[PDB]
This record gives structure tokens, C-alpha cells and sequence, in this order.
């Protein structure tokens, strides 16, 4: 019966090459278009095309033929030629693309054609993998290896290592279920080695009454109905509750911060540093809340099934805003953009900044009524936290490399990191380097 799914899997794995390989490919194929001296291609109008000619929703020969056809307007000499080099403003290849969109006849399609499937390729392929659409595509459920989180993504996506395993696997995308397990574990260390602290013994609360009430196996939740029945629950109770909150292939960051217990008012914060927010929005978004009934069982449902569901941003976003009574957000707190991930940690965590801001603002009496002394102290406490996730995972890497001393995956995160972060802490960076030495030891 469903062999085609059997056949694009073949060719994922025929047309996988490592990072390198896909690089130098690429660069050759650039010094090729050098000679030519054909005009440059126009990756913007080639993705524009591309994303008009999906929505028609064509036949494969017809859809092949369009294809070649927006190639040639775009400046590529076939489809080939653009499927291996075009990249969109996000960084995504078309292959990435299709994926992500969780599009699985398009990305067959895009394979026939030859495009490669380098180590991100794949990776979003694994994390699409786990949704409705792979299902109804034919694909069988992921294998339980896949469950654990790999070494280079825990610790590539806590400390912000972009690198490549010896196997293939690249830090950068991972599943939601071990990485909201990740967050929880980091706020929860934290609220223990800080019980004066008030305001995160809420947060690891918080955490562990969504993280276990979600019960997320890889990327989908496996209570739906209930799950969302709990948190507004919750909600209604005037308790801080967090949002597990995706679409396709991205994961968001959302949590509801009550004005007090029992009351029903509140804040809706809404995190998003990457995929799908504009470069002047990257960041978190807070919106007041004046009756939590609006944040309903299906809202909430909807919120941490987006990814399995095959939601889309603007779906997803949509719904954020009316539960928010389609009202702009009173607060905007810039964050670091991201690229090229979806941001299971990144935007989970810089969600906790946005709940300490509502936090502060709840304590003072509204956001009418915070000075800048009461902001700064939010800062600082957003960063006594990050520092702490930040110390414990060094240390967490540094112990790691010298129980194994021989690992090329421990070796390499710990040399990738300081080259990434030239202006570490000189404690973290010191940690690392006596690391390094020990393991240098036979």
C-alpha cells in the first residue's frame, strides 16, 4: 500500500551528505555560475514563486513542470540547480522548506528533482516525522531511540553551541517532549537552590504542573482533550500556568500570569525570538488580560498540539491574539533573534523573563506603576537564572568531558564553544580550557 512513504525515506538517506560535502557542492556549483556569468539568481522571487505554486496544490508531473518554469524566471538553469542552492530569509532551503511545512508530496517532489538532504534537512524532517500529516502520509511512528535527547542538542541548545555529532545529528532542532522536560529540570534546580526566591518557586511550579499535565511524547501531546481541560483549570484558578505552544515545525513560548489567586485577570505572555516573528517584534509580547475565561480548554489544546495538528504560525498567532480580545499587547520585551532552529529552548526560556516582568507588575500594582529601578530588577533576576542554567551546564559539559576523555562529540562541543563565545566568563571559559587539558591525558 504505502510504499511512497517507503520511497522518499530511501531517497532522504540516498541524497543525505554531511555539512561539508553539501558546502563544498554548493561552493562548486557557485564557481560554475561564475563562468557562466548569467545574471545572479533572485532567491526571494524563487521562494515567492515556489510558496504560490504549493498552495495550487497540483498534480506531481504538472507541479514538476512549474517548477522548472519558476526555476528559469528565478535565475537557476533548472529546478535542480535552485532546489540545491536557494536559501529563504529564514536560512531554509526549499527541501527544509516543504518539510517544515510539513508538506511530504512537495518534498518527495523536490527529492525526484534532486535536491540533498544535509544534516538540518534531516533533522526537521525527524521532528515532522511526528505529526497527523507524517501519519496520513503513511510514515510509521518515530523509533523510541529517537526519544532521547542527544548529547550535542542538550548541550547545543542549553549553551548555544551550533555544531554537528560524528553521527550526523546537528544540535540545533530538537523535539518538544525532552526539551520542556530540560526546561523544567533547569527552573526547577534553580527555585531549589533559591527557596528565599518567591516568584520562581510560581515558575517551577508552573513548569512541572504543564510539563507532566501535557505528557508531550516526542512533539505531541498525549492527553489532548484533558491536558487543555487542566490548564485552564488552572487558569480559572488564578494560578501562574505555562503554555506548551507550537506550529509546524517551531515552537513558541506562552504562559498566563494571574493578578492574584482566585482573581480573573491577568497577563498573556507570548514569546517568539524566531521562525514566523518579524525582526522587530523577536521577543516576548505581553498582553493584559481581563477576563482568563477567554483562555479556553480548546484554545489551550490547540496551543500544545499545534505541531502534531499541522497548525500554522498564522493559525496559531490568530487564536493568541483573541483570546486576548484581538487587543495590542501593553509591553515588548526585544530579544536575541534566532535562525535556523525551532527554538524548543530559546523561546521557552526567554518566556520567563516576560512572567517575572508580570511578576513585578502584579506586585507593584500594575504595569501603570513600574519604575525603572522595578524593571532592571527584573533584568537581574532573568539573568541570575540564565547565569545559573548557564554555570551548571558548562559545569554539566566540563564533568562530562572528563569522565569520557576520548568522545569526539564531548571533545568538539567543548572546543565549539569557545570559539563561539570568545567573551564567555573567564570562570566558564577557564572551567572548559582545564577540561580540555585533563582529557588531553591518554
Amino acid at each position: 500500500k504505502l510504499s511512497a512513504p517507503l520511497d522518499m525515506l530511501k531517497q532522504m538517506n540516498e541524497s543525505t551528505m554531511e555539512q561539508t560535502k553539501l558546502d563544498e557542492l554548493r561552493k562548486k556549483m557557485s564557481l560554475q555560475a561564475e563562468i557562466l556569468n548569467k545574471a545572479k539568481a533572485d532567491n526571494d522571487m524563487f521562494f515567492r514563486l515556489l510558496i504560490e505554486l504549493m498552495s495550487l496544490k497540483l498534480q506531481g508531473e504538472l507541479f514538476k513542470e512549474q517548477l522548472s518554469k519558476i526555476s528559469k524566471e528565478s535565475g537557476y538553469d533548472s529546478a535542480q540547480s535552485a532546489l540545491i542552492q536557494a536559501t529563504n530569509s529564514e536560512g531554509q532551503s526549499p527541501l527544509q522548506y516543504a518539510l517544515q511545512k510539513q508538506d511530504f508530496s512537495t518534498a518527495k517532489y523536490f527529492l525526484d528533482n534532486g535536491a540533498k538532504a544535509g544534516p538540518i534537512e534531516k533533522a526537521v524532517f525527524e521532528i515532522a516525522l511526528d505529526s497527523k500529516a507524517a501519519k496520513e502520509f503513511g510514515f510509521p511512528p518515530l523509533p523510541p531511540e529517537k526519544e532521547k535527547l542527544h548529547p550535542v542538542k542538550n548541550f547545543g541548545l542549553v549553551l548555544g553551541i551550533k555544531t554537528t555529532s560524528v553521527d550526523g545529528t546537528p544540535s540545533q532542532f530538537g523535539h518538544i517532549a525532552p526539551t520542556y522536560q530540560l526546561m523544567t529540570d533547569s527552573v526547577s534546580h534553580f527555585a531549589k537552590s533559591h527557596p528565599g526566591n518567591k516568584n520562581f518557586q510560581e515558575i517551577a511550579n508552573a513548569f512541572q504542573f504543564s510539563n507532566e499535565a501535557s505528557a508531550f511524547k516526542f512533539s505531541t501531546p498525549q492527553r489532548n482533550p484533558e491536558a487543555g481541560n487542566d490548564l485552564a483549570r488552572r487558569i480559572q484558578g488564578g494560578e501562574l500556568t505555562t503554555i506548551p505552544v507550537s506550529c509546524k515545525g517551531h515552537a513558541m513560548g506562552l504562559s498566563y500570569v494571574p493578578d492574584g489567586p482566585g482573581s480573573k485577570s491577568g497577563y498573556l505572555v507570548y514569546t517568539n525570538r524566531g521562525l514566523g516573528a518579524k525582526s522587530s517584534e523577536h521577543g516576548t509580547h505581553i498582553f493584559r488580560i481581563e477576563d482568563s475565561s477567554k483562555i479556553t480548554p480548546e484554545f489551550i489544546n490547540n496551543m500544545t498540539s499545534g505541531h502534531s495538528n499541522g497548525a500554522s504560525h498564522d493559525e496559531i498567532m490568530s487564536q493568541i491574539k483573541a483570546a486576548a480580545g484581538n487587543k495590542e499587547p501593553i509591553h515588548h520585551i526585544k530579544q536575541k533573534g534566532q535562525k535556523n532552529d525551532n527554538c524548543t529552548i530559546a523561546n521557552s526560556k526567554s518566556n520567563i523573563e516576560g512572567i517575572l516582568l508580570c511578576q513585578k507588575a502584579r506586585e507593584v500594582g500594575g504595569f501603570d506603576k513600574l519604575t525603572e529601578s522595578d524593571m532592571d530588577s527584573v533584568k537581574k533576576e532573568y539573568k541570575e537564572f540564565t547565569k545559573h542554567m548557564r554555570v551548571e551546564k558548562v559545569n554539566e559539559l566540563a564533568k562530562a568531558l572528563k569522565e569520557n576523555p576520548q568522545d569526539p562529540d564531548l571533545n568538539n562541543l567543548t572546543k565549539e564553544y569557545l570559539k563561539q563565545h570568545p567573551n564567555a566568563d573567564p570562570k566558564l571559559k577557564q572551567t572548559l580550557e582545564t577540561a580540555l587539558k585533563q582529557a588531553s591525558e591518554s
